[PDB]
């Protein structure tokens, strides 16, 4: 066999959740290549049919601040360690469908919000009335997935690959921030109640949903320095975003106003607040070796509160 390996420091620290992948872009099949054959199985795919993959992916992410090549590989990052921490509560396709799923999940993202393609009246939102861009990133997986050679699943059967292709569209979709808050809600009384059942195939949905919001996010539970330079990348689109909404003549929200830059910290400790502390914290409960997640979250909040008192400087 040919095994894929990483130098000594990328090996140490890529099983660390606060692993950053670093700015070698040619690196970055590599790393992903590595997690699969470590989380899945040097037999999960074949080698040549994965990087043929891989290679076409990358190519339809686009050149946009923050949902590019770089957060595709950064979520999949965050994906192999929650699975590598939690290896016996996952089946095979799961394995081989999330790291895939996470890979694939803004494919083709133009930088705007499902809010913006509404306002704007753009042809994927008469497609796909709900969950727009989410709905569209799965459409692209799919005919990436049935290009000559690019057949990934081959060993399947038609039923095993129609449920890896279910999760994968439950993992996409559940991207979809709008639908995190209902999802954690049922969660929260789920194990609160002591009704949650991993068994139970709409739970399983459910935990995966979370996880796949947990990565999403997962910018807020790396280190200081890296937290602090990817919300900058955040802003870039958020505020070429509210610029296209003032051409439309729509007041942007305030996060996507540029003029409101001074306001950025405080929106920060709301942002951890509402979403990021109570996402962490839900699935902390379910998956206790994801604490990190929490540890490093709450670390974060503590530094948008030193920059809010003026003892921190963004
Ligand atoms: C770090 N992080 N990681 C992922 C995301 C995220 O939400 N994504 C989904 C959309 O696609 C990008 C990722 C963020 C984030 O910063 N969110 C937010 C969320 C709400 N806000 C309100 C304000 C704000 C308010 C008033 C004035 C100025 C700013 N600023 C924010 C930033
Ligand atoms: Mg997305
Ligand atoms: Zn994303």
């Amino acid at each position: 066999l040919m095994q894929f390996t990483l130098p000594v420091r990328l090996c140490k620290e890529i099983e660390l959740f606060h692993f950053d992948i670093g700015p070698f872009e040619n690196m970055w099949p590599g790393i992903f290549v590595y997690m699969v054959h470590r989380s899945c199985g040097t037999s999960c795919f074949e080698l040549e049919k994965l990087c043929r993959f891989i290679m076409s992916v990358k190519k339809n992410y686009r050149r946009v601040p923050y949902h590019n090549w770089k957060h595709a590989v950064t979520v999949a990052h965050c994906m192999y360690a929650i699975l590598q921490n939690n290896h016996t509560l996952f089946t095979d396709l799961e394995r081989k469908g999330l790291l895939i799923a996470c890979l694939c999940h803004d494919l083709d993202h133009r930088g705007f919000s499902n809010s913006y393609l509404q306002k704007f009246d753009h042809p994927l939102a008469a497609l796909y009335s709900t969950s727009t861009m989410e709905q569209h990133h799965f459409s692209q997986t799919v005919s990436i997935l049935q290009l000559e050679g690019h057949n990934i699943f081959s060993t399947l059967s038609s039923s095993e690959y129609e449920q890896v292709l279910e999760i994968i569209r439950k993992a996409i979709i559940a991207t979809d921030l709008a639908l995190y808050f209902g999802n954690r809600k049922q969660l929260e009384e789920m194990y609160q109640t002591g009704s949650l059942n991993l068994n139970n195939q709409s739970h399983r949905d459910r935990v995966i949903g979370l996880m796949m919001t947990a990565c999403d996010l997962c910018s807020v539970t790396k280190l200081w320095p890296v937290t602090k330079l990817t919300a900058n990348d955040i802003y870039a689109e958020f505020w070429a975003e509210g610029d296209e909404m003032k051409k439309l003549g729509i007041q942007p929200i305030p996060m996507m106003d540029r003029d409101k830059k001074d306001e950025v910290p405080q929106g920060q400790l709301g942002f951890y607040n509402a979403v990021a502390i109570p996402c962490y914290t839900t699935l902390t409960q379910i998956l206790p070796p994801t604490e990190p997640l929490l540890k490093a979250c709450r670390d974060n909040l503590s530094q948008w509160e030193k920059v809010i008192r003026g003892e921190e400087t963004a």
